[PDB]
């Protein structure tokens, strides 16, 4: 049975590459799939690949007997300034199981009550921001969002402060960041990237690389140079050993997890509490059961990490979030041998996968008819939703290290906001979706109204 996967138009020699040619590819790609179903091919000069959309195939592709984690396109590049830290390094790669041994103890339960008062400081920064905007203003929310995420990863992980409050222009990190990953994503669909056209776009990327290594600099000469004790992610890079090889991470690595926790550490949580905020205002009844469990839990002034852990509804609230507009949109994956998918494709030995997940989350087999509605109540029961389903964090041993620090952040600072503000999309907001390999909401505003409720 086997089956002729359809593919979308082509451009002669340039195959699929200019459907990328957009500011907004995985939208491109997600109405592609619209049209073609749960799998299609894509080719570019040189490469195929093929995009899975259904839980039929992904729960497949999820097997990690038959497929392993491959670099797309985009975090080849990413790995320019990344390098084999652990988003962009292969899973053969020494320094992968090596750094994962090493930093999994910076995400245990006991190192999470240990940022928990960090988390706290930060949420307090955002909470006052607020509290101290005058009547009508507004809050430009993927903005503080950047904000605040990018603080608590600096600070809970490194003890550097960003300050990001402090400031009205984003943090000159931030600038480069945005600027690193807006070049790689338009780098996707350039035939010839080494044409002189683009002298100028490697000159900015190694400049922008350079401002984003600078700042690494100086997060490690203040710690060894500091005369506080410190137990925190840093801590661990710098100290931690890892059990297998025995062996700490060397100098050159550890620049790439600096470099790695502090973009992966804290982008895509900043877009799942702006999507989140964006839905939450869009749906007042919810925002309403939210607001409920924020105040009847949230009863000091200052949120402890067990008031958190029952934010039960805030979580899913998060959850459904993500299933609808999960921030980092996609995972690759290559077949470790040959292997047919769904008993229709045949693949050979290192042929590659995309998984498209927002459009995997729009499955109506798995969620029903009103997949495009949030309903948090959708994740009531685990035990209900069919294996891979769900895949905001990608998959298995290289599923996100980070995923149980955004979640705490997330809550703790959702909780936060509802219990002190109550919310008004003001402008009618049309959910415009900006790309950066990464989703976020573009021109989100809303208007805060204090509860005048005191910390
Ligand atoms: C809601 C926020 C987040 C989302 C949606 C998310 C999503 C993902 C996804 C899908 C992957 C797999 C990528 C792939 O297979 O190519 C991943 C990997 C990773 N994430 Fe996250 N992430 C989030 C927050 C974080 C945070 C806060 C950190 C750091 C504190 C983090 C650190 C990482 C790292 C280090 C990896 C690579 C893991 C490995 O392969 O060993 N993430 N994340
Ligand atoms: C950094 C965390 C999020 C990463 C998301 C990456 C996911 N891409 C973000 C933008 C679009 C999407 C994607 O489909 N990319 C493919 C594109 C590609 C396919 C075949 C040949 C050439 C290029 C790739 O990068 O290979
Ligand atoms: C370098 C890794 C990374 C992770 C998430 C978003 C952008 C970049």
């Amino acid at each position: 049975t086997i089956k002729e996967m359809p593919q979308p138009k082509t451009f002669g020699e340039l195959k699929n590459l200019p459907l990328l040619n957009t500011d907004k590819p995985v939208q491109a790609l997600m109405k592609i799939a619209d049209e073609l179903g749960e799998i299609f091919k894509f080719e570019a000069p040189g490469r195929v690949t093929r995009y899975l959309s259904s839980q039929r195939l992904i729960k497949e592709a999820c097997d990690e007997s038959r497929f392993d984690k491959n670099l797309s396109q985009a975090l080849k590049f990413v790995r320019d300034f990344a390098g084999d830290g652990l988003f962009t390094s292969w899973t053969h790669e020494k320094n992968w199981k090596k750094a994962h041994n090493i930093l999994l103890p910076s995400f245990s339960q006991q190192a999470m009550k240990g940022y928990h008062a960090m988390m706290v400081d930060i949420a307090v920064q955002l909470v006052q921001k607020w509290e101290r905007l005058n009547a009508d203003e507004h809050i430009e929310v993927p903005e503080d969002m950047t904000r605040l995420t990018l603080d608590t990863i600096g600070l809970c992980g490194f003890n550097y402060r960003f300050n990001s409050f402090y400031r009205d222009q984003p943090h000159p990190f931030i600038t480069s960041m945005v600027r690193a990953l807006d070049e790689a994503m338009n780098k996707l669909q350039r035939a010839n990237p080494d044409d002189p056209a683009y002298d100028e776009n490697k000159r900015q990327f190694q400049e922008d690389i350079k401002v984003m290594n600078d700042l690494v600099d100086k997060i490690i000469a203040d710690r060894k140079a500091s005369g506080e004790q410190s137990d925190d992610l840093l801590t661990h890079m710098l100290n931690g050993k890892d059990p297998e090889t025995g062996e700490p991470l060397d100098d050159e690595n550890i620049r790439y997890q600096i470099i790695t926790f502090l973009i992966a550490g804290h982008e895509t949580t900043s877009g799942l509490l702006s999507f989140a905020l964006y839905f939450l205002v869009k749906n007042p009844h919810v925002l309403q059961k939210a607001a409920e469990e924020a105040a009847r839990v949230l009863v000091d002034p200052v949120p402890s990490y067990k008031q958190v852990k029952q934010l039960k509804y805030v979580g899913m609230v998060l959850n459904e979030a993500l299933r609808l507009w999960p921030t980092a949109p996609a995972f690759s994956l290559y077949a470790k041998e040959d292997t047919v998918l769904g008993g229709e494709y045949p693949l050979e030995k290192g042929d590659e996968l995309m998984v498209l997940i927002p459009q995997l989350h729009r499955d109506k087999t798995i969620w029903g008819d009103d997949v495009e509605e949030f309903r948090p109540e959708r994740f009531e029961n685990p035990s209900a939703i069919p294996q891979h389903a769900f895949k905001p964090h990608g998959n298995g041993q290289r599923a996100c290290i980070g995923q149980q620090f955004a979640l705490h952040e997330a809550t703790l600072v959702l909780g936060m906001m509802l219990k002190h503000f109550d919310f008004e999309d003001h402008t009618n907001y049309e959910l415009d979706i900006k790309e950066t390999l990464t989703l976020k909401p573009e021109g989100f505003v809303v208007k805060a109204k204090s509860k005048k409720i005191p910390l």
